[PDB]
């Protein structure tokens, strides 16, 4: 009778007790229980799923059973009527840089992934799907209501299909549906290594015995390294300027190119880890390959985490920080380490944070060139303006030097993702990031947005003032009552974002409590945590603490000017700084050629 | 491209190729090229792997794709119409003694593994396979034919665990799936030292400096040493009787206690080494316990090669030696050492020769004890008999003076192994070697019988009359052809054993000539060969060439009378002399003068 069997499809290895390294996977990181929080097993849940039909249908399947009573709105149309807006004057965030953002998308991948169904195979329905707009088993496309401007142009609907689920991954019936995590849970940058055995190899250098990882052999960016291509097609990034036929970079996630920021994000990670591998061939000329890489890859993940808790978090949670995540007392191999469903829901906040345009700036921090400003729609999945328009040292300078979009109730996600958005299966500039994670809601079976707040411990508003009160908007809480007619209905994503956002955080009271929770459970329950004592030893740890974004600029690019805390909003050069003056990790305690 | 960068699952630790001793991971013996021959690498294909999507998945998986246009048979089924025989008289070997079997198993054991995916740990892919039979990733459950007493008995299938693989560790489609080889391709005594370093070190008595191996404390052969056990749990070796719970041995092969004589052997083996090494402190007190232990390492490596090759493979292969194993002419560094995924299928002719009893012999070869003769399955990692019944000594009695089974055309395997075969995971003495042996060559992506005949150079039958002429036999030719329409699709183990006898050995042409290869670049290619020039004086080379496996049993047992050949058929005591007789291994040039 105990719920602790099904799992079918997946592997099952044996674990080395006392190594000192992770598994790629994620396996026997927890030794009671060596599973939790390996790639490619069913995301956690921390309220049971709730469908149509109690088992797999997402909400708003059947044009006719309700949820408790009503219908629920298209999600096209909660996009047009609540998220959406025109004007971008005095919409960024004037103390978080463009830097802000790109760190938490960069975690997020580290942490979770969802990824649609393999199914629509050899066959001629992922096409019948996109072009005649019929739901059909995991063909869940989003309707375009009356009115909507894309029915003038694209028909009359977008594709969508739904996220891939546990034991027989085409079935009848398996308890609720659960979907499955595809990387670890663990922040250890997986991002970067992979996280199944097969492309962790293939992104290796194996061919020299130095720990590095293979790169790109078809360009470089004044002497420093690329990504490799992966070689796979059809490529989204040779689909966009077939005459360039740039393809897309590889990497330990599969998103790394989706947007050019991002795929400048995991150069500079990837630039670090090689940059360590031939440091450490110098003080220890005597280790082989596999000391070095794994010895590398040990210390970037550290060089995540303590980015992401001492850095980036505080101003996510703000006055929350304390009251989820406490000081550090050691590795609990009770607590769980998987991510939840609603996690990954919760850190889609980042989508309000992204601005319209992205700007490319010279040695002074001036615009580059002609077209410094680009439209933000023109760089998803765009390699060929990292290739071909100068490498990454003007973008980085991006990232420092401009700024996020700030959440605003009454403009929330930016158009350029709202309508131009781009899918990599897909031709057009047409998609709707909203709409989407409106619709990943229902397929994940999501409860309502009051479920959560009473699992937060917070007020479970009823009613329009009620849900005025919450909101501290009167005219957003009425078009979402008008939408939803009641607030059990109103979806986490757009439940949790609308709220205002804590004091010196950039959330809301619901979404910092479930965030909180998880990475309070990410750091608790890792036995790989870089602070567990024994990981490494005391020497290590003070060197790992003199850490900062603005040196790993320093050591991975040209540029040599650059601010003492990167996340914050920051002017050239009054805040910029020279790059001898910022701090270095001192390697000198990982000296071990020991008698 | 030139993809020599694939095969993940690696260390380095660099070497030392200006060391006098062999690696235990077997790395560094080809200068070139140093893994060729290591450890936990893809087997070497002679001929490619041949799967049903030509990538991963074995012939047999998808009941509805054929093989050159006909369906496989299940492999339980040709064991039950080709394999079985219910009349074990009549059918010992009248010139092969019990130890030719085990002689073949233990040399096999030294230099190919391939384990099953050992990713069937606490967790419901074990059970799913066995109590519910359905097929499923590395599930390849042996389905029962119909009408097969077993489906009264034992249910509907035999559970069944795919092979390991390179680069990609749990997944699927690679260039080619390659299985691997866990333990050293070389002659090198790898069984009793072990192949990794973890293991190698343990097994090693480091806590005084006579370069010992570690012996079992808690029971001794009147005053001989027992292997140490082995005390992870659950222990196999105590399920077979938990009230006398005595655990398997721990050896440097993980399979050395699977049946009561092999676990015999390795007894031997281990009182060997000290052995040596007790002797060698003796003549240089000046001596180190690491080159004690190497040294002697080196000279059981030899005694090994010695055996093998000037005792062993002329009674194998016969008329055969010859063109396959010329005599030496040195080491040759483009040779390769690897092992083939072919001959860990043809090695296991020495299946047909297991008799279905084992006997336990007093000092004058007469049975011993209230229980002498016992059926070979209740021995099935059976250690509590040796311990608590007699110890060694009675069982090498047997092994001197019974029989082996004789291969036959219509009595091949026992019932013994046919039926009631003991697996280590499961509960019941009810497995088939014959159906796992057949199943495992479509695991192994095998080529059929006449693409390994057209490599061999030797006549590929098409025909009912074509194959009754290679087969020299009526009835077994239409028996293969019913079942599988065409010789073309008859697998290796069955077709190549088969096959009757060369003239002076045992086994038939098309193995004679698979074992004659690669036992023959198992000796070109290794650096190390015993007979190679500087790795042994020429002096030591005289001495060696005297060692007996009839010496080894005085040196190392309480028994006084073995006869000269310990390999063929020897009755007691017309052809048994006393110990006084049989030459030593005069350890005279060993000897290391300080000046
Ligand atoms: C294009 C996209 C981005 C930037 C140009 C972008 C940005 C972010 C940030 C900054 C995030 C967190 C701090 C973040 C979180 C998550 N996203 Fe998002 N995102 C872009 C585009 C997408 C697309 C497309 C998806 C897929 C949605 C679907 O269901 O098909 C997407 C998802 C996520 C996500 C969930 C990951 C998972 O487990 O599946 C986030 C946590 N983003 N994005
Ligand atoms: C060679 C050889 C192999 C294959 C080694 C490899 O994996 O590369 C082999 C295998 C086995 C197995 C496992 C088979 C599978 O699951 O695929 C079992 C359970 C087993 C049992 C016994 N064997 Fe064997 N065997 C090989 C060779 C030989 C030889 C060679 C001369 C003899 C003799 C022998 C004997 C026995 C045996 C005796 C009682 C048992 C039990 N094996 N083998
Ligand atoms: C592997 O390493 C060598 C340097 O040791 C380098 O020249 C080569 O280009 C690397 N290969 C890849 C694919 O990065
Ligand atoms: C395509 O790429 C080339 C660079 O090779 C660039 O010069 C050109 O302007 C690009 N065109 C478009 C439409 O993106
Ligand atoms: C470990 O986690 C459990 C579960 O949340 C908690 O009850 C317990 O207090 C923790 N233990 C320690 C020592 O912090
Ligand atoms: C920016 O944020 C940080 C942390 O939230 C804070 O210390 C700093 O004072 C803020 N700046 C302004 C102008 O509020
Ligand atoms: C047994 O066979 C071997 C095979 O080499 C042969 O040499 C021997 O003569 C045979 N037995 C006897 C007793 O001759
Ligand atoms: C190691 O050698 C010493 C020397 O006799 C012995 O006392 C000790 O028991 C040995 N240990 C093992 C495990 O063989
Ligand atoms: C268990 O072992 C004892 C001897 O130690 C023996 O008497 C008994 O028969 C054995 N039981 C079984 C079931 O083999
Ligand atoms: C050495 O082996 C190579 C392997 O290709 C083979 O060509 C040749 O016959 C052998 N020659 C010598 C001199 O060993
Ligand atoms: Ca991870
Ligand atoms: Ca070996
Ligand atoms: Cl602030
Ligand atoms: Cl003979």
């Amino acid at each position: 009778s105990w719920e602790v069997g099904c799992g079918a499809p997946v592997p099952l290895v044996k674990c080395d007790e006392n190594s000192p390294y992770r598994t790629i996977t994620g396996d026997c990181n927890n030794r009671r229980s060596p599973a939790l929080g390996a790639a490619n097993r069913a995301l956690a849940r921390w309220l049971p799923a709730e469908y149509e039909d109690g088992l797999a249908l997402p909400f708003g399947w059947t044009q006719r059973k309700t949820r408790n009573g009503f219908r629920v709105p298209l999600a096209r149309e909660v996009s047009n009527k609540i998220v959406g807006y025109l004007d971008e004057e005095g919409v960024l965030d004037q103390n978080r840089s463009l830097l802000f953002m790109q760190w938490g998308q960069i975690v997020d991948h580290d942490l979770d992934f969802a990824p649609e169904t393999e199914l629509g195979s050899n066959e001629h329905s992922k096409t019948q799907c996109e072009e005649y707009c019929i739901q059909g088993d995991n063909c869940f496309p989003i309707m375009f209501p009356k009115n909507d401007p894309k029915l003038k142009t694209q028909g009359k609907c977008m594709p969508f299909f739904r996220a891939g689920f546990v034991c027989p991954t085409p079935p009848y019936q398996s308890l609720a549906r659960e979907q499955i995590n595809a990387v670890t849970s663990f922040l250890d940058a997986s991002l970067v290594y992979g996280s199944e055995p097969s492309l962790a190899s293939r992104l290796r250098n194996l061919s020299s015995p130095l720990g590095l990882m293979a790169v790109n052999q078809e360009a470089w960016d004044h002497g420093l390294a690329y990504l490799p291509f992966n070689n796979k097609k059809p490529s989204p990034c040779e689909f966009i300027n077939t005459t360039a036929r740039v393809p897309c970079f590889l990497a330990g996630d599969f998103r790394a190119s989706e947007q050019i920021l991002l795929a400048t994000a995991h150069t500079l990670l990837l630039r670090e880890h090689n940059r360590l591998a031939r440091e450490l061939k110098k003080l220890n000329p005597h280790w082989n390959g596999e000391k070095l890489y794994q010895e590398a890859r040990k210390i970037l993940g550290a060089f995540i985490q303590i980015i992401t808790f001492r850095d980036y978090l505080p101003i996510v949670l703000g006055s929350e920080m304390q009251k989820w995540i406490p000081p550090y007392q050691g590795y609990n191999n009770s607590v769980d380490p998987r991510i939840s469903n609603v996690f990954t829901f919760a850190f889609r906040f980042g989508h309000m944070e992204v601005p319209s345009t992205v700007s490319r700036l010279d040695e002074n921090y001036q615009p580059w060139g002609p077209e410094a400003e680009l439209p933000l729609h023109t760089l998803f999945f765009n390699t060929w303006r990292i290739i071909k328009d100068g490498g990454i040292d003007p973008l980085v300078r991006g990232l420092l030097a401009k700024k996020s979009k700030l959440m605003n109730q009454d403009k929330m996600v930016t158009s350029e993702l709202r309508n131009k958005l781009f899918q990599p299966t897909h031709k057009i500039h047409g998609f709707d990031l909203a709409a989407i994670n409106l619709q990943r809601c229902r397929d994940h079976g999501m409860p309502g947005y009051n479920s959560w707040r009473g699992f937060c411990g917070l007020s479970q508003p009823k009613t329009l003032k009620g849900l005025q009160t919450v909101l501290k908007n009167k005219i957003l809480a009425k078009k979402l009552m008008d939408l939803y007619k009641t607030p059990d209905n109103i979806d986490i994503w757009i439940g949790g974002n609308a709220e205002p956002m804590v004091e010196r955080g950039r959330v809301g009271p619901l979404l910092a409590c479930l965030l909180g929770r998880q990475f309070q459970q990410i750091r608790d329950g890792d036995r790989f945590w870089w602070e567990n004592p024994g990981v490494f030893t005391e020497k290590q740890r003070d060197s790992l603490q003199k850490v900062s974004f603005s040196r790993l600029i320093c050591d991975n690019t040209h540029i040599t000017k650059v601010p003492l805390h990167a996340f914050q909003a920051n002017n050239y050069p009054h805040d910029f700084v020279d790059c001898s003056t910022v701090d270095k990790l001192d390697l000198s305690p990982w000296a071990s050629r020991e008698n």
